[PDB]
């Protein structure tokens, strides 16, 4: 018997540490290693995981060129085990979908995952393994999700759901999920997001969210959310903005609204509410998903002319090739432990990956209450080796 | 301590959403999959599994050269994680087997296996990993049955079994076993059923069986048994025909005997009674084994001139192979999910498959009481890639 | 908690049906699999495994060239999945060894591991993992063991060893072993037994051996044990012999001494006492490793004058190789069913085996209180298509 | 429920015996096998295990190219069955580490994991499978640890850390680890000590570490530790040296300091106390990494004009490449046993292995009260059959 999981406090830290690392694309070289991207981790009560959305096939086959392409049939959610490269022999298929989010409850594992046309998409809910329960597409514009964990609070389970332009005025969504059934959903409120995708979510009491605005906002949109409902909406206060492409720093304190600066597209990051002070993970480069960093704002969890950078760990290289990032949380006796993942984008577009496949490899961090020292730990594939 | 599973009713549902997909052809472009044919899909209580036919060569091998070939020695009942491709290191051999049925009753599974000699041929009952009986060919012509899960209703499991011609009067039985050893077996009447071959079967109180009659019949015949004794038997009444091949609709309202029209030969496949009202998939081709789609048919299971399909749910195009396709059930609290897998067959005897081996890949969708939105499917693997 | 096993009878049976067949040279073909040889199957609470002494090298490679020498420090006792090849991803390797049995006692798993130089081998008794007791060779002339499962009444575990010449007088012991440390053994007497290797052993109420003399007897050598002491010895009674090289039936009934006619060398076999009468597997031809079946010899047990086969089953044609074969039991309820394995040995020294390898497949057979049909499962490979 | 492992005393042992050996090399012919090197065994309550520093490669890709270099980002403590070669299929990802230790407290897992920059590492303390706590690099200059198992009693874990110069005065630390938290650390004392390099340690009562000195000692520093602090320390008096490079025996009987002469470099070795006497490993050669053997030094523990090799078991040959060696422990009711992996080296920089990676295989040995026989088993592998 095991009780759902709580609404444990985050515990206290001050910088984050390496955790796990795969060298996924190194150790794919001899056309072991599935192709993927959009990957990140979770843990139930034994293990933590690596998740990521498959392309149905091989790193360096035929069938791995032009792997770019986001959404096919011939996606699935996988998982395997965190820090190992996911091959035939280790892998298990969750489910079909080009767009997914995974939590576990304290009891059993939930999972949401996107496919189908892109008109006419339908989101399956996964509890327990079996199909407890659907979403279709109402906008008919690309029905997504977070890609990375949900979070669940006494049996129900929170997700943040998009249907709409990517690059426009969209709908964004709450579900809450009990036990694989749903039971309500919220639109969010416009009062200040003006815009929502691929959210990145943990828990510190309640559920917080912060993604990544698409259209007007170089700063990141968040949510506040219990196991009823939506409590606060807004915008990192942060004037030292975290998406890609942003300003340089500092940029505006925008709290209530998007930046209206280098405003779109974007890319999936996550951060951590610490008192009135945020953590802010972020690529290196304004521009481009190159190098990652993470910063500590003074006060820029809130309206304040006091936001300093405290702290910046560089963890990734500007010299190196990012992508995605997002948070997950493992539970530490009475408060839960912020970590999170770096995807590792390989292939194309990158400037100068002469491979015809897209893929990633990735790294982890979690946060503790120590002193931390210094590296780099880069994807570290040397692409003129890899099978194109 | 687990109880047998239940007589529960079929789950209400409305619509198919995808579930798994294993990609098993694009994933073997490097020769890692193991060649296979007759898949189907079972569950127990805590996993669901893909099940196959092996042909004991690995695909784009010498030895997967002419696996066209229905009955060898070296074709084992294999069993691996579902949506995942059967591969060395994921896969468990279960029986040696040319045909095959498998069902977990709730504390053990039980598995039914032929093999050897056409005119000799035996099977073997397999239960809790130990062989438990045997049956013993009695009309010495290839002695075979379901190639998809069989049924167990407190304890007693139930299976269907052929020995005799496939394109002419032939045997037909049904076999109780509870705990592996056979309890009895009954000659399925022929006052309506004419041919029968590859149950389709799932619970609804008592268990279903639609089948493929072989011979006469465009309809499908069917079976309704407990665990005693058979209950009742006919074809579909559906003059919306579900065999491949069979007439344009719409076709005659059969629901006593074979239509005799397009009668032979044809494909397993399934189909699920709603009340009056019944689904049926099949081919989206009348003549081939190519596309896939299931149908409502109002008032299909009974005598009713207001037969109309009231919905089409397109899965596979009709530019896409596809085969084989079953019905699995899994449990859902009170009542049992209605799903299937369908076989999508790569390499001969297709038609620009130019490859001298023959497999497929899987793709399964379960039942929702929810409205599903559309999308396409398909196997996916561009055959000029591929080992020949 | 789970008991010891029980001297239980041997359950009644009048055939043997195919089990499980795992076609490892067939799939082996693109040097996944390991090289192999002297195979075995033994079972536990939850599974039946497939046990072999590996070659520390994966067949196909270089390293597989003249694995035909029996004995170097780089084979291991290795376990995989009943019906499965073994693969790096799939085996366990259980310890070093050249020579070695395997027994399951209720609660943990027993091994016997000799390996070192032929002067000074040891056995190495490990049980539920842990290295548990020893034995050092007292002839210095290559410490040897069954090649097959041991047996284990109320949790003592008995096994046959030899120590001393291949084709002359030796010594031969058996040893109790309780929870890994050695009990006691005894000298085998020599009363009846002149020469006796690689024993087939099996439970009865008490431990039945059946072995292979390798110096004067065409007919097998058997001794009879229970958890404390030799209880019986002796030569097959069945004028119908069951070794190779042998004569031609019938031959000389011999219970208490070896035939002396083509008495050297030979094959590891096995045999099951069903009353008077006896079942013997032994290969078709009489001179050479080829084919395989199993006979059973009424009175074939006792001394008398009314020896006849009343059954012949023949399992590999005598146009396919074979190689060793040995007994295992599986618990069926309050008795213990009979099985056995062959191997099936490819490669050097087989005529037209054109490789420089030397391993092997194996298939499975039990036994049921049914009639069985017939067929044929040899290797199944086409030497012509493997790497050399 | 699992209590704590017990303070056990050692048990009595007369010699080693083969026990598990994977062959990784031999096996890695075809590109399957994982690069790594400073590998261990150490045990749970259910299995022993293989662990490794990996360098995020496959062995013969153009990426294990130049995997002579001790510390990247891409090296990883991985896991995998013991025996076993380590492949993608088989293995776990621990943390990300160029140094580490791993022990089992009877409940769970402790590993340290150290990574990062050289002049700014830190060590990752994982405990249950979550980072719980760390060591920030004090003297910054390559923050290191044991490269073997640490050992654990009454809930308590203990593990040495170097910190500083390679070949001169550094700093030695033993921390206490309590479930993941460090309780203290303390200074080792250098009355005695003066270099203090990769620990070998296990329990006989209190936990004894034998370790290398890396600057002036060919003779071996040594720690006797309990739960709370540091008992004793001292280099083993034994006049036969058992660090590599040594001077030929006999040598000085240097118990309290190192012995100045063939100081610098070292090896990791082990050894085992036994009374008043002692076991020392050692490779063959004096000057390099080839070959290895036990000796049994009487009375080489103490200071006494009586030392004499009573013992010496060679297990591999002078000819062939030897490596690190460490020991680990196998509870045995109410004693440890005493066992020992040794590491083996090929590829570079070793002599006329003409390949451009540099990697390893394994071998073990456990200690039993009975008389051992004599064999060799070195790596294996034909180098010239290898991708370079
Ligand atoms: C990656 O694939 C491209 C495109 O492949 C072509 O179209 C695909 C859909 C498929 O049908 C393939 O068979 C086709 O080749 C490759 O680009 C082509 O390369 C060929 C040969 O050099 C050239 O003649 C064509 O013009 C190219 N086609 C296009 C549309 O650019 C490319 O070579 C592949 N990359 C790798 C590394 O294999
Ligand atoms: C698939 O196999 C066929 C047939 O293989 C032949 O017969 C088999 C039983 C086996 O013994 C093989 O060694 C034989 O080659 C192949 O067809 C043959 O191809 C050869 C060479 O082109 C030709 O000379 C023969 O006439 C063909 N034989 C027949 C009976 O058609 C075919 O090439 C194989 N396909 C692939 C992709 O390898
Ligand atoms: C299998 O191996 C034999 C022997 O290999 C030789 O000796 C081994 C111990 C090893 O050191 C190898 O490098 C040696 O080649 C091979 O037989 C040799 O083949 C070569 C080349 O044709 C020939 O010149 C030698 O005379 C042969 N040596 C002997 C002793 O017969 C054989 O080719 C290998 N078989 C395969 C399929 O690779
Ligand atoms: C192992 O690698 C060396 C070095 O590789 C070179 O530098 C690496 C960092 C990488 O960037 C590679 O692309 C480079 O080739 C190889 O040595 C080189 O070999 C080439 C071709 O013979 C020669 O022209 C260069 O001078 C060499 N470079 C150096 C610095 O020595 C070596 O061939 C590799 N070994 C194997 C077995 O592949
Ligand atoms: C929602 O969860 C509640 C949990 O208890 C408390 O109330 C909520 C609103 C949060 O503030 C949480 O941190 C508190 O601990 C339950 O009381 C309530 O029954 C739940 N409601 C539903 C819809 O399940
Ligand atoms: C068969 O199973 C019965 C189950 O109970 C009920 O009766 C059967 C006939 C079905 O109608 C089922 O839906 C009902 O719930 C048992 O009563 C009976 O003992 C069983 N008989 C055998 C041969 O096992
Ligand atoms: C040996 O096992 C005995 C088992 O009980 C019976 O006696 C033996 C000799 C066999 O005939 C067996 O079939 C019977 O069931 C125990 O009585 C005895 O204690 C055991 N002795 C040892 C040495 O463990
Ligand atoms: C340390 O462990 C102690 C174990 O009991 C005994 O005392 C220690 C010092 C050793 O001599 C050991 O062999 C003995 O069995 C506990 O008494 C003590 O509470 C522990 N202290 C800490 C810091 O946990
Ligand atoms: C369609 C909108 C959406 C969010 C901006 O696009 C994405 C951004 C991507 C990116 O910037 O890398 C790739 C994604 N896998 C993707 N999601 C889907 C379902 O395609
Ligand atoms: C022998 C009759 C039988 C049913 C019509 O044939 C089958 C149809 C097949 C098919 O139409 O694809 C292939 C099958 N694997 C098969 N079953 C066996 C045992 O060979
Ligand atoms: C050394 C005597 C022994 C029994 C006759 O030889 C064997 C017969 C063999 C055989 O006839 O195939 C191969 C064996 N693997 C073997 N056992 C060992 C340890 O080498
Ligand atoms: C930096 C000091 C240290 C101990 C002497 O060097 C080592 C000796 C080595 C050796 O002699 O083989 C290789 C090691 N993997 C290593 N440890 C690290 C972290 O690099
Ligand atoms: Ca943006
Ligand atoms: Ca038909
Ligand atoms: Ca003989
Ligand atoms: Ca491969
Ligand atoms: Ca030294």
């Amino acid at each position: 018997f095991r009780p759902f999981k709580s609404p444990l406090p985050l515990c206290p830290f001050r910088g984050f540490f390496p955790f796990h690392k795969d060298n996924a694309i190194r150790l794919g070289e001899n056309k072991d290693v599935i192709v993927t991207r959009e990957p990140y981790v979770s843990c139930d009560n034994d293990n933590c995981w690596s998740f990521a959305l498959a392309q149905g096939a091989l790193l360096g086959t035929k069938h791995s060129n032009g792997t770019i392409k986001d959404r096919t049939p011939y996606r699935s959610l996988i998982r395997f085990p965190i820090g190992t490269a996911p091959v035939l022999g280790n892998y298990k298929e969750i489910c079909i979908a080009w767009s997914s989010s995974s939590c576990f409850d304290g009891k059993e594992w939930m999972h949401v995952c996107m496919t189908g046309n892109d008109n006419d998409a339908s989101a399956q809910i996964i509890y327990g393994g079996r199909m407890t329960d659907s979403i279709k597409s109402w906008r008919k514009d690309i029905l997504r999700t977070q890609e990375s964990e949900c979070q669940c609070i006494d049996g129900t389970c929170v997700v943040a759901v998009t249907d709409g332009p990517a690059a426009n005025s969209a709908d964004y969504r709450v579900y809450w999920i009990r036990e694989g059934k749903i039971i309500k959903y919220e639109n969010v409120p416009k009062t200040k997001i003006q815009h929502l995708e691929e959210c990145s979510c943990y828990v510190d009491i309640d559920v917080y969210c912060i993604c990544r605005d698409n259209w007007k906002g170089s700063n990141r949109p968040w949510m506040r959310i219990n196991n009823e409902t939506i409590l606060e909406t807004g915008y990192v206060c942060s004037k030292f903005h975290s998406d890609t492409p942003r300003p340089a720093d500092p940029s505006t304190m925008s709290c209530d609204s998007p930046s209206n600066v280098n405003g779109g597209p974007g890319v999936k990051g996550f951060g951590f509410k610490a008192g009135d002070d945020v953590w802010l993970g972020r690529t290196v480069s304004t521009s481009g998903r190159s190098g990652f960093e993470i910063i500590k704002v003074t006060e820029g969890w809130i309206n304040s002319p006091n936001h300093v950078k405290s702290i910046t760990q560089t963890l990734v290289s500007n010299n190196d090739w990012s992508g995605y990032s997002g948070s997950f949380i493992v539970k530490a006796k009475d408060c839960f432990q912020p970590c999170f993942y770096v995807e590792l984008i390989r292939g194309r577009p990158n400037k100068n990956d002469d491979v015809s496949w897209t893929s990633n490899s990735i790294v982890t961090f979690c946060g503790l209450d120590n002193e931390p020292g210094s590296g780099n730990w880069p994807d570290g594939s040397n692409i003129g080796f890899m099978p194109k």
